[PDB]
């Protein structure tokens, strides 16, 4: 791979890993993650015939992590994003997004169409905005992002997270049957470590070596940056209450993993109202670190729509 | 554009500026120049269709500068551009050099054809190593050549070059008409700047805010790296002479200019003996710095190359 970076305003500098040769597939990794989540995905699409552009998302790695909330509401992000394909020439990319990155990939394709080529998401659906109802009561209509109210507090998520790092990433990225973590418990038990083991084993996901990657890469900056983008809930609200009723006509892909306690693939099932040509993939015995519970998986249904659907 | 990093070696990053979406363009720039030398390149070709990679050569920029002189033969330099798109995860890619760079790319071409889609130089002829000549022999027959044996012992070019970079640039950076330098008289006057202006104007080609650009590039590195180019003549002509015979029969262009007193288009006269499909452009009343001396000219014969015989 190659190390890209891109400056698109002169204190915000976005960096990416760069693979492969033909149509530019631009890949936004979740939280709290890394351009190296996507290791699995790079070479194979590379191979497949894709330019790849893996991203470290505003916040994370070699990217520029200001620490101001704002500096990471989905208005902004999304606008560096076009900017980010300004500077490198590019009329255009398919996005591929998992987790937060899925949020804002749909983000550009709702509100950026003529930039995005096509538009794929891994996990996260499209939910158009409530305009009649507030951010924290759809959090009041859903226990299952209560973990998320958790890390509003600044300060607080961050010191529990950068704590001990090794710890942390062992404890998240797990498959589903190895789970020692407790979503929907979060917020009343007061942090996300404070029932699970002190010294988890390794999951069976990942090896010794990859978690120390991620831990040498939040040793830069931390959990704040990574953590903003969850305290934006009322910007991004209103924001995206301005595209109520439009729908996504560009080739788009949905892919949804069985074992996903949080973003369950129950949650997509209205997707089609607002994407009427939308196409779909699922992934059993898949839990929510997707890309590397199922790697092989992934590449097969990211390929076959890149070669059929997103093409035009 | 986008600042591309490739390592090549665990010491050897190589640096690129990137703009555009296409068939990849790798641009080789000369001595002692910059990325920067093809500005006016770089937006045409892109705008062309065309993936343009502006390479700062080993030595150079942001690239990699070590001290040692072997560092800088011709083979290892090559073999670093191979790895360079091998990190890319490029098959191959078209490749146009000017000057030093013009010499790197016809070497690419004729020792990794297979990596090569097709070959432009500006300025630089190819003519195959004369294995019963040694390369200070073919200086003995050319009095043209005579100021690179000023460059050869370390240290002495390096510290003319340095002493004040803005006069360096000032007096290099001229066209034709506004010469300040003799070029065939600089080994005897033991020096390039002994006889020429302590403040030079300014020349019609360049800003004073362009020639601030690279002295600003040459304060990091200095002039110690550019110069170990000229220092492998042995190396250089012992891997040259490993090929002869042998012709470059992928698509290959070659641009004299009319008032380069060095690389006369002369010079030229039999490449077509070892390249049997050579094209041609030629510009009228150019000079050494092709690119920033006639811009327009050099983007309207590249551009109609790249998108007839360089193409298959
Ligand atoms: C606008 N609200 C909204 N609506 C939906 C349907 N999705 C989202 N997002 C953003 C937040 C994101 C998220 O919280 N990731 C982290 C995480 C997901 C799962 C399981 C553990 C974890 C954690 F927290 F442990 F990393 C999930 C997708 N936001
Ligand atoms: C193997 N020998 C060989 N043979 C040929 C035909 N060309 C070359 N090269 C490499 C050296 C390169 C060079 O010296 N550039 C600098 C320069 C060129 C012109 C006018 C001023 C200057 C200078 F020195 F002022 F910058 C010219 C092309 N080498």
């Amino acid at each position: 791979g190659s190390h890209g970076y891109v400056t698109v305003k002169p204190r915000v500098r976005l960096h990416f890993v760069e693979l492969g040769s033909g149509p530019a597939v631009c890949l936004c990794h979740g939280f709290p993650e890394s351009w190296y989540s996507w290791r699995y995905q790079i070479p194979a699409l590379a191979q497949a015939g894709y330019r790849v552009l893996a991203m470290d998302m505003k916040g994370y790695g070699e990217s520029s992590a200001p620490p101001e909330i704002e500096e990471y509401c989905m208005e902004v992000l999304c606008k560096e994003m076009v900017t980010f394909l300004d500077k490198l020439g590019l009329s255009q990319a398919v996005f591929i997004g998992h987790d937060w990155g899925g949020m804002l990939v749909w983000y550009m394709a709702l509100f950026y169409p003529e930039r995005v080529r096509a538009v794929a998401s891994l996990n996260t659906p499209f939910i158009p905005a409530n305009p009649n109802m507030s951010p924290l009561e759809s959090i009041k209509a859903n226990p299952v992002f209560d973990y998320q109210l958790y890390f509003q507090e600044p300060g607080v998520a961050e010191a529990e997270l950068e704590q001990n790092l090794s710890r942390t990433f062992k404890s998240l990225f797990r498959a589903s049957d190895e789970s020692v973590l407790s979503m929907h418990k979060v917020c009343e038990a007061g942090g996300l470590f404070v029932n699970s083991p002190e010294e988890p084993s390794l999951s069976r996901m990942v090896t010794e070596e990859e978690i120390q990657f991620y831990v040498q890469q939040f040793k830069k900056s931390g959990f704040r940056g990574p953590l903003n983008w969850y305290r934006n809930m009322e910007r991004n609200w209103k924001w995206a209450c301005k595209s109520l009723g439009r729908k996504i006509l560009i080739p788009a892909l949905m892919v949804t993993a069985e074992k996903d306690f949080v973003l369950v693939p129950q949650m997509s099932q209205h997707m089609e109202d607002w994407i009427p040509h939308l196409k779909r993939g699922h992934i059993e015995d898949c839990g929510h670190w997707t890309q590397m519970d199922k790697p092989t998986e992934v590449n097969q249904i990211l390929i076959k729509w890149l070669d059929s659907d997103a093409r035009n």
